[PDB]
Order: structure tokens, then sequence, then C-alpha cells
């Protein structure tokens, strides 16, 4: 079977196949994870006469982005469904091609969406100081499209070229850590001059982001993490994989959002 | 046929198959229970402003578990009909692989939203005297996650390892006697100083939750209940199973939420 | 072939066939029914503010009776398409097992929503004299659900066995009567001490409930009407049944609906 | 091959078969169709407050008709893809039996909504003078539905019986001037008493009720519009009749509202 | 394999097939858009009431061109994937004819409903001075039409009549130079009178316009811009188009509706 430039989860599923557990589980996760996104959808809807008008946008955002999310990982589930067929003969389910192969790349698109709408929601609650608002969003978008993009190509040579995945995912790396301080000199001129309590959200805030955004490059990297032919190579690795970004997802987007709901009301 | 760790319907729908009425039924009881769930999520938005601000989250949360278990209830209708295919020689349904094998632990994962959003809703309307708040919820969420995660691993050995199903199980329950235990605590000290037909309502909540809890420790064994092949170890077990399911689904979540719209309306 | 306890379509399907005309106003009827009750959803929704606050509930359970019936509409006429494929040789749709056996139970079972509702919206709009709200709630709700779960169980043996389908249907009618003996009740008290428009809105209430919930059990027996191998054992029969059951849908759930706000609005 | 009582698609589609244009505008212009009423329904609902309570029912009916027509066009656009298949070999589109045989009865039925809603809208705007509201509306329902009935059985016999066809189509147009000749009443009365530029509103609708109302019964007669085996009794008259119907239903149901809410607001 | 009058997609599928890169980014770049789109929606819904009544017009054409371009992208994407099949011998996703042939028509159609839509909704925020409100709606409704409906023939013969497609593309160019000089004349007069701050953003509205809207000839012209047998006649080529149809979507109608609500604000 030629299979080309795809990800590692085909190889998989091509190979020895997934055991029920492997197969249901991940089926499962991406499912609960859709479900997160339109009950989250709901709940930023309605809530948002709980803060002053001028914070109002940012309960818009999350809402903004749960869409985004639940279209996205509604779809991916199908993906997953339609990709894997079991065969009765050895009790797996095996890659099925007519349902075509699974990629991750379906989520990095969508992060067009999601990741200059979660960093732009911080500024319409946080007040900044020595910094300019056009300048820090501009930042915020070139870096996020960049660090995108960049991860995008790469993940689609996971398999097929580990020299390429690499590099691609460095270079994608280093925008995001240009976006982790940015994010950081927002957090902290946003702390200046407020309540005790809500420099206490804002501390929260920044140890949210910091884990949850930084699961996303864990996943990319999830395979390999153990290493030539380790533990991660495998049905363990492909339910790892999904499972952080399960986590990454609730984390970055619908805690993110709630946390920031509640700096909004204690700033109103 | 080899079908590994599977849920006991696979092994029932491969060998015996499924007659008409066990097969009608499990699809009609779970499309009875997307609608009320749907049917649900209309109701508790449609009445919020029915309670006073305070308790109106309340209100929200019951709609965000309508939306998951709408979702999940919805998908699992669809994976019910997928998986078992009509013989015309014989005239039963048997285990089509093409849908996939059936499996429960669809719901479970969707508990990780359910059970957490059930346990913190009454903490939005009743009031505590001895407990924190803080504390309580962490009790409700850990206990809540634990509960799930071990029960999750416990039914795929239904039928390939009865001794895990029963250990995981057995695990589970102890998470489970923590969270009734505590929910005890609340409901006692929420009777305090408030009027004796609220007191009723919390009476009532208090058996609605007892009894539509402990069905799902009764689903998770039905097959088994009455003991090796016996009545239950058949398609009229799949049958009992589901049909509890829906009903403690209906009550542990819209009645439930119904029931405590009628206390916040007593307190408003 | 062996179709067990199934419908009498079924057995109607798999040896005449249907006709295009038959096929496809079955089809027709079956979408006319669930787009009537997503248009009624919407009506409702767009009508509460019409009443006084004590009467909105009303539009409320009128609404919520709406979604279970689209969805249930929308699901069995998608169960319809699937089950009776075309057969080009001879020009008419045969039974396909593939699509599933077709069955009238999905609706029975969504009846555990519609009835209780229903029954319940007339006790939010009228006044009761010497008769007490929970004593006629209770009874609604107990002899609808009894009527519903003995019909249920007849409607699987319509071919099987004639004998059980006329007792169980015996049983269903006798919890049918005391649900019409208990709304007469009902709509007596309410006449009592409402202006003269209101009591002729009653008047008209009372007619639509007795015709459009006696269509139901017409359906039920709809094949042996014109008796054995007569004109309604047939594809005409099949027409006339979900015809029968689509006007009655119209007339008991929107109609109805749309009556008892207009009465609200006279006691507004 | 034997299609009996079918719509002249499916004898085109048998036979000739159609062209990658035909099959593609025809797929089109039923997409261009449902987005139009479900954004319709957007507007409707969106614009209810721009008018005095008195005239919003009138909204309302136009987002129950924006509902209806939504939900069918949707659906006759799947049947309409699914009913033909592409044949690489000639490169021609054929009818598939599998999908069933297409046919336009599924709009006459879902006009059973559409034709006594729109008809009662105006009576929510204009005043009448020397005609009773009730008579009115009883004569439109009528008529619509007498209309409609005889219509929706003609359309099973356009290529199998054209005497039939011809007939009950004239039976249908019978009712239609009556329904035409009613609305001529209704906008003579309603222009009574009222500012001028009201007057040239109900002028306009007068011509585009008159206009968008004549298409459909040349819909129906589309294949034979350029007589026997002429240009139109082919995949161009085939085109010709979904242009027709979706021309009709913009014009009939999204123009029509639309000019009766400037009405309104002229009235307000 | 006769393909006729179809888009070069079909073309490139039906010969070279795609590389996982090529089907898979297609895939995705489609779902980024009707994503987009959903969520653009909820956008301007959620902010009708930050602008001045007059100016809510703006929004709810914006939500209006938002379904429209969901409901075609989201059907659009589908059709993507039912067109190409995954061929395990050779790695690459071919044509498959049972998903019928891939058309850009749908997108065209749908700009019926688009470009009026666009056109209209700054005359509902500006105020013309030299230029009568009806001349103006009439001439970009004309034109639009005109421009779409020549184009949509056009593109059906990019491959089997080069100089139909020329001659058709630029026919539809001069409708398109036509909307252009009547868009300068209104931003001119809009600029007149108001702010500096409301004429920067009719600057950047004029820049959007004009960028945007000739990505749409672009696409159209995508295959040979490199000229015979040239670098985007090939899969490159099919990922540029959707890839410039996505970006144009995204600039045209969110962003676009963006600045239009900016600058009714300014206007408030
Ligand atoms: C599809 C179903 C929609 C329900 C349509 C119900 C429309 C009935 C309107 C009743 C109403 O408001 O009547 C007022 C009266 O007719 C003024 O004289
Ligand atoms: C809800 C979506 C979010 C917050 C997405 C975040 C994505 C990233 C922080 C992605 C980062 C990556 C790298 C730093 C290297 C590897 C490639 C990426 C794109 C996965
Ligand atoms: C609406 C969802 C609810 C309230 C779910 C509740 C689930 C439980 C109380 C599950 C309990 C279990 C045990 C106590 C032992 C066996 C395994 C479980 C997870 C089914
Ligand atoms: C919208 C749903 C409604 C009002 C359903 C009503 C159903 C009945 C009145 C059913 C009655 C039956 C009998 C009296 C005998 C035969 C079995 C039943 C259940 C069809
Ligand atoms: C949006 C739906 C509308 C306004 C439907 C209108 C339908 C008609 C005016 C149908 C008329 C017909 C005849 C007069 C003769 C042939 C049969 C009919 C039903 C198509
Ligand atoms: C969101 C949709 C928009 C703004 C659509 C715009 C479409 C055009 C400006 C199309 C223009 C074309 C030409 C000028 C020549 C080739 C054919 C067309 C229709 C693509
Ligand atoms: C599996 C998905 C489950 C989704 C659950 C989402 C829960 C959202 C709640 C977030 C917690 C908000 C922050 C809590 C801080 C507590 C400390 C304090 O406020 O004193
Ligand atoms: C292809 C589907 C496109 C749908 C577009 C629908 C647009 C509907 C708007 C029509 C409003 C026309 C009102 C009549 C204007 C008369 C002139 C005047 O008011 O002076
Ligand atoms: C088949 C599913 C049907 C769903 C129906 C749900 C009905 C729930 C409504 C109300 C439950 C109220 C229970 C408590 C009643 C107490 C009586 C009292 O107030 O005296
Ligand atoms: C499951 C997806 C949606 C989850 C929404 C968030 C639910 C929890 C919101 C908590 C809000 C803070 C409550 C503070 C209580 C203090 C007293
Ligand atoms: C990754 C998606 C980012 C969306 C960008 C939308 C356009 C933003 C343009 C900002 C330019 C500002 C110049 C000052
Ligand atoms: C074995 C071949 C390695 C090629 C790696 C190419 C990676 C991308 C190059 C830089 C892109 C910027
Ligand atoms: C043979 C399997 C692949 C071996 C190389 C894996 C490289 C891992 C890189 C991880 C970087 C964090
Ligand atoms: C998502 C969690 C993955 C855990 C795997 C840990 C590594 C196992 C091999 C050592
Ligand atoms: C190999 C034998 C054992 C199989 C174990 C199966 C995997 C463990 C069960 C799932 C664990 C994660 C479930 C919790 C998900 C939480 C997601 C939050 C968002
Ligand atoms: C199936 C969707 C959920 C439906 C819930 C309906 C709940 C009952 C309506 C509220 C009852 C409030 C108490 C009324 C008592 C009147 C004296
Ligand atoms: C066959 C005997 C042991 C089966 C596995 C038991 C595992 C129980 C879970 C441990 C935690
Ligand atoms: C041996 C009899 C067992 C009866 C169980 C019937 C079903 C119980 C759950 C409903
Ligand atoms: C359909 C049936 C719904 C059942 C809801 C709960 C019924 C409560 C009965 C009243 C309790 C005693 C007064
Ligand atoms: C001949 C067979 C007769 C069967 C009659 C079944 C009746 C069931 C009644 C249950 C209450
Ligand atoms: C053919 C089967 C024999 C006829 C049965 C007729 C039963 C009629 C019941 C009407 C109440
Ligand atoms: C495409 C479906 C939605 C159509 C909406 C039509 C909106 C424009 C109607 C005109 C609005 C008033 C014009 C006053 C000048
Ligand atoms: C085509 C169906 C039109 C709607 C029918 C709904 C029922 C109409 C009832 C009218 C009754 C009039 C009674 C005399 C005044
Ligand atoms: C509420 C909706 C009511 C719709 C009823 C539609 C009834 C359709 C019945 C079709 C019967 C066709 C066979 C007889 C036709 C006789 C005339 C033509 C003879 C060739
Ligand atoms: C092929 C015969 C056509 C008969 C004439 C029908 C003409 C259209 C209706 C007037
Ligand atoms: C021969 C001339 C046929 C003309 C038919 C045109 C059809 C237009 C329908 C919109
Ligand atoms: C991405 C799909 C959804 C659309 C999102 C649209 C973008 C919303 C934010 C636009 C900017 C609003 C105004 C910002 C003013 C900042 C002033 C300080
Ligand atoms: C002066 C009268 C002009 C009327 C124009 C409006 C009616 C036509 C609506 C078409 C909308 C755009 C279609 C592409
Ligand atoms: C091979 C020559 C074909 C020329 C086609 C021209 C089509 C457009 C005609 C004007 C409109
Ligand atoms: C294969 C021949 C290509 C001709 C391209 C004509 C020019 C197109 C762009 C202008
Ligand atoms: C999205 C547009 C891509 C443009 C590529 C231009 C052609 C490059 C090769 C010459
Ligand atoms: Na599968
Ligand atoms: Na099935
Ligand atoms: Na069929
Ligand atoms: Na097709
Ligand atoms: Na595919």
């Amino acid at each position: 079977q030629e299979l080309g430039n795809a990800n590692f989860e085909n190889f998989i599923g091509a190979t020895e196949g997934f055991s029920e557990i492997a197969y249901q589980f991940t089926s499962h996760i991406l499912t609960l994870g859709y479900a997160v996104m339109l009950a989250g959808l709901l709940y930023f809807i309605l809530t948002i006469k709980n803060v002053d008008k001028k914070f109002q946008m940012s309960n818009i955002l999350s809402a903004v982005v749960m869409v985004s999310a639940f279209l996205l990982l509604y779809a991916q589930a199908q993906n997953w469904t339609s990709s894997f067929t079991f065969n009765e003969e050895v009790g797996r389910y095996f890659l099925d091609p007519s349902g075509d192969l699974f990629n991750n790349g379906y989520r990095y698109l969508n992060w067009l969406i999601d990741v200059p709408m979660l960093l732009f929601q911080i500024l319409f609650v946080v007040s900044l100081t020595t910094s300019k608002f056009s300048s820090v969003r501009n930042q915020f978008w070139f870096s996020g499209a960049m660090m995108i993009i960049t991860g995008y190509i790469g993940q689609f040579y996971e398999v097929s070229n580990l020299t390429a995945f690499l590099v691609w995912g460095a270079i994608s790396s280093a925008f995001f850590f240009h976006i982790l301080w940015v994010m950081k000199k927002v957090i902290n001129e946003g702390k200046e001059g407020i309540s005790p309590a809500g420099q206490k959200i804002l501390s929260n805030i920044w140890i949210l982001f910091l884990i949850s955004w930084t699961l996303y490059p864990g996943a990319y990297l999830m395979p390999y993490l153990t290493g030539v032919d380790g533990f991660l190579y495998s049905e363990d690795g492909v339910m790892a994989r999904q499972l952080v970004y399960t986590i990454a997802d609730v984390s970055s987007k619908v805690i993110y959002g709630v946390l920031l709901g509640n700096l909004a009301i204690t700033l109103s």
C-alpha cells in the first residue's frame, strides 16, 4: 500500500490495525470534544449580559471559537469512523481507503480562526499600559498564522520525511515562542492597577495558557516522544494524540473563555 | 468471529441475532431519549427568566447538559441502527461489522460533562452552611471523573474479562459512594433555614438523585444480574439496559433540572 | 421470507410492492408532517409574549411537543425511503432489508412526550373548580403512559398475531376512554365563570380533541377496517394510515396549540 | 424499463440522460432555492420589531413559510442528486433507481402550508371593507387545498396519462381563478382609505402575486409548452421547470413577504 | 472517459489524480471556509445592537450573506470529498463518478444572493449625494446578475471550449467594471461630509472591495494563468483556486461586513 505524505494513524491502521479499545476510545474522545464545544457555545451566549457592555466582545469571541471548534470536531469524528473499518476475521479495525485517509490538518486550518480570536479576546478585557493595541494584535495575528501554516506543512511529513517534519515544526516553534513572549507582556500590563482578585485570575489564565497551548506541539510530536519504535509509535500514541487534543481544546477554548468572563465580572 | 473487548450486544447480535421487537425497541428508546433532551433544551432556555438572576445559572447548566445528552443520544441511535442488519432468510437482525461494533462507552465519556454539571448546579440553588463551595465542588468533580473513567475501562471487559469488569466497577463504585455522601451533606445543609415547601422539594431531589444515579451501575451489570446464562444475558437484557439508560437520563437530567427550577422559584 | 412481528407495510412491500404513487405519497405526507412541526415550533416561540405570563407555559409546552414531533417525523421519513427500493424490471418499490423493516413504533414511544404535555398544557389555561390539579395531572399521565405502552406492544402483532393485536388495543382503549372522561370534566370546569367567547373556544377544543385523538386508534386498525383481504389491506391502507397520522398530528398538536393560545388571549 | 406514473425527468434521465450542464444546473438552482429560504428566515425574524405589534403576525407567517420552503427544497436538492448518476463511458447522468425516481410532488404537499399562510398574511396587513375576514380566509383555504390536491394528482400522469394530467390540471385551474378573484377583492378593499404610497405597494403586490403564482401552472405544463416532441420535452425543459420553480418560490415567498413588510411600515 | 463540459479539477482527477496534500488541502480549505461563515453569522447577529437602528439593516444583510455562504461552502466541501476517491495501489485520489463531477457553478448561483446583498448593504450606511438610491441599487443588481450569469456559463467551458470560456468571461468582466465604477461613485459620495475617521474606513473598504472582488475572476482563470501546460494546469492550480476562493470569501463577506459595522459605529 502506497500512502504517501499521510499521518501516522494511517500507517498504524494499514499495518497492525486498531483494537476495539483504540478505535472506540478515539471515536469517543472526538465526540466528547464536539459536545463540549456546542455546550460551550450555549453557555457563552447565555452569559453575555453577565458583564458590562465593554467586556461583552469577549463572550462573543468565545462563542465564535465554539462554532469553529464544534464544526471541526464534528467533521473529524465522522472522518475517523469513515477511515477505519472492522475486520471480523481478525477482530481489529483497518484502514478503509474508501473513507479517505485520516488527517489532523483539518484542525490546523481551523486554528486560523481559533488562535487569532483567542489572543484577541484578552485585549478586550485587560487594559494595556506601555503596549499599543494595534501593535499587539498585529503581532499576535501574524505569528499565529505563521505558526499554523508552517506546522500544517510539517504534519504531512510525520512519516514520509522526518527531517521536513522537524524543520517545519522548529520554525513553527519560533513563532510560538514569540506569541508566548507577547502574551506575557499583555498579562503583566493587564495586572497593573487592578484588584488583587483580578491579578489572581490573570495569573491562572497565564498558567492555563502556557500549558494548554504547549499541548499542541506535544500532539505534533506524539508518535516520536518515546523515540524510534517506542511505546507511542502505535495505537497507544494515536489515542494519546487525540486525547491531548481534546484536553487542550477544552482548556484553551472553554476554560480560558470561562476564566476571562470571571475576570470581566471582577472588573465590571 | 473475533470480537475482542466488545460489549455484550455484539456477541448477542453475532450469535442469536435480535428479533424485530428487540431491534426496533432499542432503536425507539434511543430515539425517545434524544428527543427528550432536545425538548428539554428548549424548555430550560425558555424558562430562564422565571427565576431570580442568582438562580439562572442552574437553568443554564441544565441546558448545557441537554446539549451534551442530545448530541450523544442522537449519535448512539445512529450507531445502533448501523451495527445490526436484517437477514431476510432468518428474520433477525445480525451484527454488521461495516457499521462498527456497538459500544456504550460513548455515554461514559459524555458523562464527563453531565456529572460535573449536574452536581455543580445544586450549589447555585442551595446555600451551604458548614461546607465550603470550592471544597464541595472539587470533591464532586474529582470523584465524578474518577468514577467515570474507572467505569469506562471496565465496560470494555464485560464479556472478555469478567474479573476486570468487576474490579474496575468496584473501584468506580467507591467514588460513587463518596459522591452520594457529599450530596447528602449538601441537601441537609441546603434544607437549613428554608421554607417547608423548599425542604420538601430538596427531599424529593434527594430521592430522585439516589434512584436515578443508581440505575447507571445497574445498567453496567445488567447482563449478569440474572446470573450466568440467565434471562438477562440475551436480547431482553440488551433492551433492559437501553431502557434503564433512557429512564435514568430523563430522571437524572430533565426531571432533576425541573425540580431544581421549582426550588429556585420557591426561594426567589 | 421471514418477517416476524413486523408491521403490515413490510408484508405489502415484500409481496406486491408499492406503485410510484403509493411510495411517493407516503414519502410526501411524512415530509409535510415534519415541515409542519418545525414551522409550528417557530410560530409558538415567536408568539409567547402575546399572552399573560401565567399562560406562557402553554406556548412553551406547545413548542416542546413540536420538537419531539419534528425529530420523530424527520426520522420516520428517512426510515420510509430507506426501507423500500425501486425495482426497474417491475416498476414498483419493494422492501429493501438493508434499510431495516419499517415500524410505526417510533411514533408510539415519542407519544410518551406528546400525550402528557398536550394534556398538561390545558391545565395551565383553564381553571379547575371541583377537581385538584395534581389529581388530574396524575390521572392524565398514568393513563396516557398505560395507553401508549399497551398500544405499542399490540402494533408489533398487527400481522403475526391478530388476537394479540386486538387484545392489547382493547386494553389501550380503556385507558383512552378514561382520558376522554377526564378531559371532559376539565373542559366543563374550565367553561365555568369565563366569557361566552372563551366557552366557544373550549367547545371547539373539545371537538378537535375528540376527533383528532380518535384518529390514532383508527390508524392502529387501518389495515382491517375493510375486513379480511379488504380494500385497506393493501398499498391504499398504507397510504391511508400515514395520511391519518399526519392529519391527527397537525390537528392534535398544532391546531390544538393555536386554539389554546386563542383562549389564553381571551383570558389575558 | 417500467417507470409507471412517474414525472418526465425520469423518462429523460432513463433514455437520453442529462448532460453535465443540465444535471449541474438543476442541482445548483435547487441549492440556490433552499439557501434563499434559510436566508429569508433570518431576515424575517430579525425585522419583526420594525413594524407595529398589529402587523408582526405577517413577519411570523413569512418565517413559517420560509421554514417549510427551506426543508422542502433542501430535501428535493438531495433527491435530485440521488436519482441521477454519472456514466463515465457516455459522459451523461442517467436515472439511478437505487436513489428512487425524482418527483415534484414533494413541493405540492408542502404548498398546503405555503399557500394558506401566504394568502392569510395579507389579511393581517390590509383592512377589509365589505368583505368579512372569516369568509375570505375560508375561501382562500378551501380553494387553495382543492387547487393543490387536484394538481398533485394530475402531476403523476404527466407522461403516463396525458388526458388525466390535463383534466386534473383544468380542475386545479378553476380553484386558482377563484383565488385570484378573491385576492383582487382583498387588494381593492385594502387600497381604500390608505395613503398613496401604500396603494402603490399594494399595486405592486398584486402584480407580483399574479405573475409569481401563474408560474406554477406554467411549470406544471412545461414539458408540453413547445408541443409534441418539442424543444421543452427534453433536458432543457427539465432545467426550465426547476428554474421557473425557483424564481416563483423567491418571488411568491420572499419578495412578497418583503413587500408586505414595507406596506406594514407605511401603515405603522 | 468522456467528461464533457466539466471543470478542470475533473480532468486532473481523472488523469493524474491528486496527491494526499492536494486532496486534503482542498478539503481543509473548504472546511475553514464554511466554519468562518457560520462563525461570522453568530458575530453579526450578536452585534446588531452595537449600532443605531438605522444601520442595523447592514448587520442583517451581513448575516443573510453568511447563511448563503455557509450552506454553499458546506455543500461544496461534501461535494469535493464525494467526487475523488483514494486508490491504495497508486496512493492518489482519483475521480469517482458515483459522487458526480465536481463543479464550481454551485458558488456562482449562490452569488445571486451575495453580490446584490453586499452591494446593497453599503447604501444603508453611507449617504449618497448626487446619486439616487433606487438608481444605484438597480445598477448594482442588474450588473451583478448579468456578471454572474455570463460567468456561470463560461465556467462550464474551461476545458471543453476555451474560446467560449474566454468570451463569456470577457462579457462578465464588462459588467464587473461597471460595478466597480458605481461603487467608486458611492464611496466618494459617502466620504462627503463625514468625519476623517469614517473617510479612513471607507478608504479601506474600497481597497478591500477592489482586491477581494478581483480575486474571483482570478480564480476563474487560475488554470491558464501560467499559460499552456503551465504550473497551474495541475493539482497546484486546483489548490490555488479553492484557496483564492476562501480568501476572497472571508475578505469580501466577513471583513467587509466588519468594516461596515465599524463605519456605522463611527456615524452612530
Ligand atoms: C484551540 C486552538 C489552539 C489554541 C491552537 C494552538 C496551536 C498551537 C499553539 C500550535 C503550535 C505548533 C507548534 C508550536 C509546533 C508544531 C506545529 C504546531 C502548529 C502544532
Ligand atoms: C446523565 C448522566 C449521569 C447522571 C451519569 C451517571 C453515572 C454514574 C452514576 C455511573 C456510575 C458507575 C458506577 C457507580 C459503577 C459502574 C460504572 C459506572 C460508571 C456506570
Ligand atoms: C400527537 C400525539 C397524540 C395526541 C397521540 C395520541 C395517541 C392515542 C390517543 C393513541 C391511542 C391508541 C388507542 C386508544 C388504541 C390503539 C393503540 C393506540 C395507542 C394507538
Ligand atoms: C410558494 C408556493 C406557492 C405560492 C404555490 C402555488 C401554487 C399554485 C398557484 C399551483 C397551481 C396549479 C394550477 C393552477 C394548475 C396545475 C396544478 C397547480 C397545483 C400547479
Ligand atoms: C462573496 C461573493 C462575491 C463577492 C462574488 C463575486 C464575484 C465576482 C466579482 C465574479 C466575477 C467574474 C468575472 C468578472 C469574470 C469571470 C466570471 C466571474 C463571474 C467569476
Ligand atoms: C470533559 C469536559 C468538561 C467541561 C468542564 C468545564 C468546567 C469549567 C469550569 C472552570 C473552572 C473555573 C475556574 C475555577 C477556579 C476556582 C477557584 C476560585 O474561584 O476560588
Ligand atoms: C437569487 C435570489 C436573490 C434574492 C434577492 C431578494 C431581494 C428582495 C428585495 C426586493 C425588494 C424590492 C422592493 C421594491 C422596490 C421598489 C422601488 C421603491 O421602493 O421606490
Ligand atoms: C418519556 C419522557 C417524558 C418526559 C416528561 C417529563 C415531565 C417532567 C415534569 C414534571 C415533573 C414534576 C415532578 C414533581 C411533582 C410534584 C407534585 C407537586 O408539586 O405537588
Ligand atoms: C392533507 C393532504 C391530502 C393529500 C391527499 C392526496 C391523495 C392522493 C391519492 C392518489 C390517488 C391516485 C389514483 C387515482 C387517480 C384517478 C384519476 C387518474 C386516473 C388515471
Ligand atoms: Na468505522
Ligand atoms: Na440496521
Ligand atoms: Na427508497
Ligand atoms: Na448524482
Ligand atoms: Na473522498
